[PDB]
């Protein structure tokens, strides 16, 4: 029924029957990446025609295509091949991942590297990372994966513990030859085991933990229609997932009085990239698109009640695509419940006697995945304020190197001999605005100090400036905490009763942006990494701050290429592109497993309404 | 038995029979302040000596006193008569704010102001404020409060929706005199109501909030002995209530393994000052310090099971002294509680194929005081991973004015012809370190990029740097976010398992401090205001950013002076003062009643254990 439906099994098993049919999937295809189209702007079709978009890889090494699909009319679309050593690699197979370690254990090189560390093959562990671009010439048109070793002592080791230092090899995944193995001297390798559920490392667990039961006995305040679609305490909108993007929310509405108004069009974490700080040769590669080149839907975890969500949870099964086409179900992979979230208002006034005090609450939608080592909690929330939130939560195991005995200005030590480079998190927020409808632009909201004089002869006097950004050309923001930089999405033509336009103001946490120097391959391929707002005119065509094809791909696509054409943005249907993310210096405490750290921003309403929204809340 | 233990009823009453028989406590003598004594530094005299400090008004205009009372013995210490001229006058009394209205009813000027806005002075309801600045010749010496009208229609009515703007007097609380009234043009009183309880402006009250269960079966984690000593998930501290600075935590420290490690030794907002930015001649001197001129713990507010505070509950009830000397209980004035706070921790290994999952928690200590339109709540959290965070809750009503015709560079429409001016809420954590023990030193941290070159070839190294603060004279830092600029607390004498100096690391908000021109009065009274982070030696008598006596003074004391002794703070026993605030332009979304806006800083470990400390939760 719905137009923003999740993908069905059937839908996916629908695709896969219409590109064999085409002759587009024989034996040597995979789906490298499929999703379903979002309906374009505009009531065009008078019925909603069913699209989905696919990337379809070839394992013999013929070129790949680019195919979307009407699985309403069982009919291709758009069939175009893609000239990968151009446009980019299509995201990497998880089936191409064990390749690597499977590959290396047969190269006499890798086994004379590994026998000079007297290390075992059968007990070393090979970590596939995607390449990037460097200056490898016979990469040029090779689909490649690097790898890195780590020992496992046992069948429950972890080998992060275990790092095998000096040594990384390339490794060609569709010719099956290793290309390059590189050794840059023996480094011992860290002795400490980090089992962090072994008895002699957790000691005795406590048990002065009483538990907490937070339960709802009528059940949630929060409906589920159509499969996705969430209505709760004056809030509207259909939760989507892409096996790219993860969890996406669409349509996000506000009920005030008589109408359903519109807020965010389409919210959605567009990229993510990890990029590390540590020039040894070894690591000085390594950078990895969560989003663009693994695609984290994928990899989402079935989340555990009690455990990874508690409370009255109401979980959605995302369906995804497997490499050939086959629908599979990631079981209670998002979770949805709502929970308090303290005081909301509160005034008690002496004048008029009475005491007031209003609780506030908060609807959660969120998922898990895990990329390896590290694993990432993706939280949306929803205020009774009327305010929007993302949070992201990092966690897992850090990754590892050798700590050098004279030290070093680019890893910490966690244990003896045991390193953890510098890295950073870096994440990409996709908002296209809809505020109070499609017409909307954005201003930046500086604090302006005044000095002291005529007009203010007490010098206490503080103001603000706004500032539209009227053109794409100068749209490409930078935070200022010092100055209080915010920056106010509004819609011109829609005002609130005191004939001021209607808006939303985004609050950034002012982090670090992407600290590479500008010249490197990162800060080319991670462009969008290295500013903290962006606006564009909306596009079809563009989705991520990165482009379609981030693997081995060089700069080119993206935010800098959407922002050069310069178009209107003043009182048009626009999108916010906002930068955040975390700079890490992995500490003591980061190890054997690391604490949660979080990152994120937030959109509360600006004059949105003609008073408190919240004045009908119960006192319960 | 604990020196630390919250004052009793029994204490105050010994106080005020002290005072009394020692014929301090005259029928003109007022108690403006009440505080116990913290102990001095060395413990080893057994038995320690109850010690109160108090600040003796005399509402005839004679000199007033500071007084210093042994409860233990039954003795007056010591006893200074105070030049509130030269060191600053005396906390306002709850009375004095009174006599401002009352006064001005009979001022033939005042009624002439009224009469000619046509207002009903029965009905006229005035905001007592502090003298705000200082420079008025006749006001020297003169113990001064001014006065700002609001109309309140009916005995339920919210005054603050009906602002009386031209109009301001000023008021000798002392000799009872209206020293001067100051009409600069007739204004048109807003005529909206703001009474959030009427259904008129609320409309029909939501049913669509299904109740959220929150309990304890086998009641809390934590222990409370001693009345005020707390124990919970390896924390130890002891919970104190003082008039002026309210919720106070002593001896915070963490059990590692057979030890009590101490990392804070005193933690407390030792100031808060609301600096007011309109250049009205009707407000320009308006800046409240809430700590040092009012005292947040006098108003602090009896907090409701199930509404101020949800779960299992522990409460305390702190008593406090009234202008007589008679205790007064806070009934329920404190809550204590701990909460589930998400994921701690979580990794799924391929390799090990263990998935693991931890939960995380926070013990809240947490209280809520009303100054006049504004709620503030004050909240201490500690986490399971050793995470120390503060954070402070604004709310109530908002300050209002009327919106002048034309507009306004420094003040915001909430409704018709109602104005709301711009303002800031900034505050002072003092934080008494003490890492691992008293000798502690500041490093000041930075993120340091590198340009590509000789040993960074790829350009993708980044590094840091840090930098020990040795003397107070460089010891007054500002924020750099966009260095993702930090502050070690470490102890050069005490280093973890990896030989390196056990350490917090302090993570600020990075909002804009104080807005004022430099050369202003609010500058002067509220420096402490315009750093983010000043270290000091410590002292015993240097217990306020602002000094002893805030109220009415010159300017310069506190902060200012301490850091002018230029004393080393290079491992050695200091105090971290952390300025943070929020600045506040008022939206139509915070009237008639303004949803809670939060500021705060939390402060992490940082090589201060050997591996993470959370190892031993268990799973549940
Ligand atoms: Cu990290
Ligand atoms: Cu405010």
């Amino acid at each position: 029924a719905s137009p923003f439906r999740l993908a069905s099994a059937g839908e996916i098993s629908e695709v896969q029957g219409i590109l064999r049919t085409a002759g587009l999937l024989g034996p040597e295809k995979r789906i490298a990446y499929l999703g379903v189209l979002d309906p374009a702007r505009g009531a065009g079709s008078e019925a909603e025609d069913r699209r989905f978009r696919v990337f379809i890889h070839d394992v013999s090494g013929a070129r790949p295509q680019e195919v979307t699909v009407s699985v309403t009319n069982g009919t291709v679309i758009s069939a175009v091949e893609l000239d990968t050593a151009a446009t980019g690699e299509l995201p990497v197979l998880e089936e191409e991942f064990e390749v690597v370690e499977q590959l290396l254990a047969t190269d006499e090189r890798w086994l004379k590297a590994l026998a000079a560390r007297n290390l075992d093959v059968s007990k070393v562990r090979v970590a596939p990372l995607s390449a990037g671009v460097f200056e490898y010439a016979e990469e040029r048109g090779r689909r490649i994966l690097r790898g890195l070793a780590f020992v496992q002592d046992f069948p429950e080791d972890s080998a992060w513990a275990h790092p095998v230092d000096g040594l990384v090899a390339y490794v060609d995944v569709v010719s099956k030859e290793v290309t390059r193995v590189i050794d840059t001297g023996v480094f011992p390798v860290p002795a400490e085991h980090g089992n962090y559920t072994d008895p002699e490392l957790t000691g005795p667990l406590r048990t002065t933990q009483k538990p907490i039961s937070i339960t709802q006995p009528e059940g949630p305040s929060f409906t589920v229609t159509g499969g996705n679609h969430i209505e709760w305490e004056k809030w509207s909108l259909d939760v989507g997932f892409d096996v790219r993007e993860g969890v996406v929310l669409h349509n996000i509405a506000f009920r005030d009085g008589d109408r359903l108004r519109p807020i965010i069009n389409r919210a959605s974490i567009a990229e993510m990239v990890v990029p590390y700080g540590d020039p040894s040769p070894i690591r000085s590669w390594q950078n990895y698109f969560a989003t663009g080149e693994y695609l984290v839907g994928q990899y989402a975890n079935s989340l555990e009640l009690g455990c990874d969500c508690l409370g009255d949870i109401t979980y959605l099964s995302p369906v995804i695509s497997d490499a050939f086409g086959n629908p599979r179900e990631i079981r209670n992979g998002i979770c949805m419940h709502e929970e308090d979230w303290g005081i909301l208002a509160k005034h008690s006034d002496l004048w008029s006697g009475i005491n007031y005090t209003r609780r506030n609450r908060r609807m959660v939608i969120s998922f898990f995945t895990t990329i390896g080592n590290y694993d990432y909690g993706f939280y949306w929330y929803l205020y009774l304020d009327g305010t929007i939130e993302f949070e992201a939560k990092a966690t897992g195991v850090v990754f590892t190197s050798a700590f050098p005995e004279g030290g070093s200005d680019n890893i910490s030590q966690l244990a003896p001999g045991l390193g953890a480079p510098f890295h950073q998190h870096i994440f990409s927020a996709r908002l296209d605005m809809a505020i109070d409808g499609f017409t909307n632009r954005v201003e930046e909201e500086d604090v302006v100090r005044q000095t002291m004089g005529p007009g203010n002869e007490r010098g206490n006097a503080f103001s603000r400036k706004r500032t539209v950004l009227t053109r794409e050309s100068e749209a490409v923001r930078e935070a200022d905490a010092r100055t209080g930089r915010t920056w106010i999405i509004s819609n011109p033509e829609s005002k609130n009763r005191l004939n001021e336009p209607v808006g939303y103001k985004l609050h950034a946490h002012n982090q670090p942006t992407l600290l590479a120097d500008p010249g490197s391959s990162i800060a080319r391929r991670a462009a969008f990494a290295t500013k903290d707002l962006w606006v564009t005119r909306y596009a079809d065509d563009e989705r991520y701050p990165t482009g379609d094809f981030v693997n081995q791909h060089s700069g080119g696509a993206g935010l800098p290429s959407y922002i050069a054409q310069d178009r209107d943005i003043d009182g048009q249907d626009i999108v916010v592109w906002h930068t955040f993310g975390l700079t890490h210096f992995p500490r003591v405490e980061d190890w054997p497993i690391m604490p949660v750290d979080t990152v994120g921003f937030k959109l509360r309403p600006e004059g949105f309404f003609d008073r408190s929204p919240v004045l009908d809340v119960p006192a319960n």
